[PDB]
């Protein structure tokens, strides 16, 4: 058997769905193939651990678990070091690169994106700037800092009025999912949206609004990633999405380009806007997308013939490969 | 107030981090130090009341190693310290720290991401190419032909995430380029190859959080063209000049470029911007460094001394910026 550790919970608003995700992942892992330990991070930051999961998780209640951090991750309960650590955290303090940096300092192998890819895909501005260098189409947008807005509010609003068309969307640069995002139908709502998002962040983006369908593509791999056929979020899903053949192939190639633009590893989900006349814009990539048994990312791969337990195993094997390829770097 | 100095690191710049730590300790508070060996082992020594006489005497649970400290001051160079990794550990433990955050340290260490962000900011750069080890094995031929068609010999092959000129080689033709690529791949999975330029090498120091300030530029006056590892730390044939012999408008251009490069990676605390200036007065930016060296051969402290900010004041100012940034997070 191989030794795996699941990390879930976290100082997050999505604390409960991370626990729900852990139940689906734990119940999908073949216990005869993997020795499984779990680490539960409470809403206060305390780390708690339970050893050797051998039965099915019957309720999300029993995953609420009620030693130092380096000791919990260093050794499996079998005594050996873990072969892979699978974090299932969402939002800030989870997919922002911090816990990945902790994994790197402690030299533990882990599933998913690394420090650079997680942090660059989290920051809305950096994400768009790397997409633009790659040549990916994006909606017109403006960005500025809180310091600049305190002094140049008049000039910033004049640029928005000229370059963009209403409605517009105001988004904080480094916050959680749908946290501080406001659709603004006039300039009065625009200024109120800027004040709301600056109350918790120092950097802002303002996007041109678009009338389009939301199409998503799932990517899996390290150095030779593969993309799925696209799906749509009608939350109800439609897999595969009803698209023209040339749009389906364009989106799969763009998802591979977005994966490379942020130097991703393991997985990513590329979300697009597709209008009625087949105009394509990339919205964002998700370093740790929804991973429940009914989420879009696993269902997109099920349509490709990859089952949920096989997807979990493939991500673990990618974690081992990325760790091995890191050791062959010289550091002396 | 209690400060903790972290130095060493699992990095090819290990010895440089030790030399940087000696001067920061000798010029700086209740001071504790943590020595990370070249293999990644943490070793702590409490209370440095006396003066550090040699680099040799600095060859000495992580959560318990970190009254709690008012600020932790990392002096790590290169991977596993200057690339966002140890900054993420500080974030999880909710401990204030000096310098750049997770994203800023990571995006400035990776020279490819750095160049792409500098390009979007509008900064001038030399023509370059980048590729992964996986791509070079399946596409070696057209990659070497892309160097011939897009770049111009001589070229400089570099690992993406390193410093102190480790892994860099100047290649005058395709035969030397193929050896430089094989050598650079020993340090990283990703490379950058730049068109070479004949130019003077100028550096500018930046300091601050939401309102950074930049110094006057200085020049690395040298006889050799390649400022390699031996030229940087092994012998004193190279002389620094602060400020540099440049026109007033050229010096002001370099300050404004350093501020834009600081903001291009959303820097916090400090950064050092390095430039190339040709004989016909053309300007390219080379790189920025999230934690520049503080060795006797370094320039970041000397650049701020010329501004009237002495060495002990520079250390204190960096600690204040760390406490300010931490309070804004909480
Ligand atoms: N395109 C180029 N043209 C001419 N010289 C170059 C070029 N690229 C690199 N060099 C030489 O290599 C040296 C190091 O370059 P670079 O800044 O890329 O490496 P580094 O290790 O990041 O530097 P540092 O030690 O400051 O971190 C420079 O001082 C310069 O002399
Ligand atoms: N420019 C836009 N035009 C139309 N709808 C948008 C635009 N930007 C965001 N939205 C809507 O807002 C939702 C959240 O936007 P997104 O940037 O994905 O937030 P997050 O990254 O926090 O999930 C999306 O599902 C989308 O439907
Ligand atoms: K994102
Ligand atoms: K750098
Ligand atoms: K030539
Ligand atoms: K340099
Ligand atoms: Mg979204
Ligand atoms: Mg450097």
């Amino acid at each position: 058997k191989e030794n795996i550790c699941i990390v879930f919970g976290g100082k997050s608003a999505e604390h409960e769905v991370s626990i729900l995700t852990a139940q689906n992942v734990l119940n999908a892992i073949d216990k005869d193939k993997y020795h499984v330990d779990i680490i539960y991070i409470t809403n206060d930051g305390d780390w708690r651990k339970q050893n050797n999961i051998t039965a099915e998780i019957k309720s999300t209640d029993e995953l609420h678990l009620e030693l130092e951090i380096s000791q919990l991750l260093k050794e499996s309960s079998s005594g050996q070091p873990y072969d892979a650590v699978f974090p299932l955290l969402h939002g800030p303090n989870g997919e922002d690169g911090t816990i990945q940096g902790l994994f790197e300092v402690l030299d533990v192998p882990y599933v998913g994106n690394g420090v650079l890819s997680a942090a660059s895909s989290m920051d809305k501005l950096v994400m768009k700037q790397l997409f633009e260098h790659r040549g990916l189409p994006q909606l017109p947008y403006i960005s500025f800092l809180r310091s600049e807005y305190e002094k140049y509010e008049h000039n910033i609003l004049k640029l928005v009025n000229d370059k963009l068309n209403y409605p517009v969307f105001v988004k904080p640069a480094n916050l959680g999912s749908s946290v501080g995002i406001s659709k603004c139908n006039n300039e009065a709502e625009l200024k109120e949206g800027i004040k709301e998002a600056f109350q918790f962040d120092r950097k802002l983006v303002i996007e041109q609004g678009v009338n389009a369908r939301e199409i998503e593509v799932a990517v899996l791999g390290n150095d030779y990633p593969e993309a799925t056929w696209p799906g749509e979020v009608v939350v109800q899903l439609q897999i595969p999405a009803d698209l023209d053949e040339d749009v389906q192939l364009t989106l799969r190639n763009m998802a591979l380009e977005a994966f490379k633009a942020t130097d991703c590893s393991g997985l990513v989900r590329a979300d697009f806007f597709v209008t009625e006349d087949n105009q394509i814009y990339i919205n964002e990539t998700n370093a740790m997308p929804g991973f429940t048994a009914f989420s879009m990312y696993p269902k997109l791969w099920e349509n490709m013939g990859l089952s949920y337990p096989e997807l979990i195993t493939k991500l673990i094997e990618l974690a081992k490969e990325r760790h091995q390829d890191k050791q062959k770097n010289k550091y002396k």
